[PDB]
């Protein structure tokens, strides 16, 4: 492997793009990224108007990520240090999650005062939590993803996007190694190293030995009237581990993005084999139960918006490892394959930095203690509890399945790939 080696990245999502960017920064000149959707991909979990950005191996990686948001001029424009409320309703939730910038809240009036009067009109019944006044906030996830991809491209990376030209249909398996990939147009992409960064779809392409559970969450937007927008500007991110979270309205459309908290949805599919796999799919709607949960959250916080029609809704997929640690490693058998996946529903904040760790994995530079946590680890996924809620709360307090969903929302379509 040399700086001019053919390198192939499967997936131009959060981590594929971070990888492309960091390969280019570190001087690689022959990188190609494949994706079935134009950047920003409509199925990328990173393609969102906002994500929560906050802030031991996890502390090291989180520190590097946050440093990118604060100090890397490519990423700085997208980060808003609004502060963040982290709250819960039960002791179990509170347990789950001297700093001068952290305050405890236990009283409804304290919650209401986190925003200008007229914004947080709710009763916050039994809400208790911690408010970080700074050093946490939100990033414009889609704009940051696009910025990173365009900077990678500027530095020589070739993005081949859209279907069929960017849709990988198989990796090239030759003499027990991965030699590249083949796209749906029937084009062979040979590479000295292949990075698998297909997020929730990564399991399509090889046997992860139960290490990945593709799992989906839910989001909506509510459009504020032009007059009512100013009042909601610069509010801190409001997050309750057992209810959901929301952000100040975006600029483009004055839309407040809201997520209901729950342990997620799988889509378990039965093969002729009889084996069981969670298979992701695009849907620009959410289950009716998710709508209900969103509206119950709004009742408790911004009741004046609780009955407003949604302007956009979608499911959003990631993939959980058995302990929600990342899966970033060289494959133990396929010498040329590098995994950059298992973001476990928490990978967006690592956009500025995770590509460095993935490249380090390819190059054999990962510190041993870090490697031990993120390595290929089938032992951890043996006898897997696929219904493990993995520290997630809300709604049914169980992992549910889309096969059980009877009714979906019927919100207007929007093409978020532009
Ligand atoms: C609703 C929701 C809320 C979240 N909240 C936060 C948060 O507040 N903060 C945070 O840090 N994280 C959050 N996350 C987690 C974060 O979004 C993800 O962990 C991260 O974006 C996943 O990155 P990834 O690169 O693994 O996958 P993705 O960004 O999803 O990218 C995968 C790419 O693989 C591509 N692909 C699929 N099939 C093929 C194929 N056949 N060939 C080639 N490419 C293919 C897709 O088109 C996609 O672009 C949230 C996620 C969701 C869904």
């Amino acid at each position: 492997v040399t700086k001019s080696s053919s390198l192939l990245i499967v997936g131009a999502g959060t981590w594929g793009t971070s990888t492309a960017l960091h390969l280019a920064r570190r001087g690689y000149t022959n990188v190609t990224v494949l994706d079935p959707y134009p950047v920003p991909s409509a199925i990328s979990a990173g393609n969102d108007v906002n994500k929560v950005i906050s802030s031991e191996v996890n502390e090291i990686l989180a520190e590097e990520a946050f440093n990118g948001w604060k100090n890397d001029p490519l990423f700085k424009p997208y980060y808003h240090d609004t502060g963040l409320l982290m709250s819960a309703c039960s002791q179990e939730g509170l347990d789950r999650l001297e700093d001068p910038n952290l305050v405890e809240l236990t009283r409804p009036e304290q919650f209401r005062k986190l925003a200008p009067e007229g914004v947080l009109q709710g009763d916050f019944p039994g809400w208790k939590g911690y408010f970080a006044r700074s050093g946490a906030g939100w990033a414009h996830a889609r704009n940051a993803l696009v910025a990173a991809a365009r900077e990678a491209q500027r530095m020589g990376v070739k993005f081949v996007t859209g279907t069929p030209q960017g849709r990988v249909v198989t990796l090239i398996f030759e003499n027990n190694d991965v030699k590249g990939a083949v796209t749906a147009d029937g084009k062979i992409w040979r590479a000295e190293r292949t990075f698998l960064c297909a997020g929730a779809s990564a399991g399509q392409f090889l046997d992860f030995k139960n290490q990945l559970r593709p799992t989906a969450w839910t989001l909506v937007h509510i459009a504020l009237k032009p007059e009512e927008r100013a009042l909601y500007k610069n509010i801190p991110v409001i997050f309750n581990i057992e209810r959901g979270f929301f952000f100040e309205p975006d600029e483009e459309r004055g839309e407040i993005k809201i997520c209901d908290e729950h342990p997620g949805y799988t889509n378990m599919v039965q093969s002729a084999d009889g084996t069981m796999m969670s298979i992701p799919f695009e849907k620009t709607q959410i289950p009716k139960e998710a709508e209900t949960r969103v509206r119950a959250l709004l009742k408790e916080t911004m009741p004046q918006l609780a009955d407003r029609p949604f302007s956009f809704a979608r499911i959003c997929w990631c993939a959980d490892t058995a302990n929600r640690e990342f899966l970033i490693d060289r494959h133990p058998q396929y010498h040329s394959l590098v995994l950059g996946c298992g973001a476990s529903g928490r990978g967006f904040k690592y956009l500025p930095s995770i590509g460095n760790l993935i490249v380090d994995a390819m190059e054999g530079k990962v510190p041993q203690k870090i490697h031990e946590l993120i390595k290929w680890n089938p032992d951890i996924a043996a006898n897997r509890n696929w219904r493990d809620t993995l520290g997630r709360f809300g709604g049914p307090n169980r992992v549910m399945d889309f096969h059980d969903v009877k009714e979906w929302t019927n919100v207007q379509y929007r093409d978020i790939s532009k």
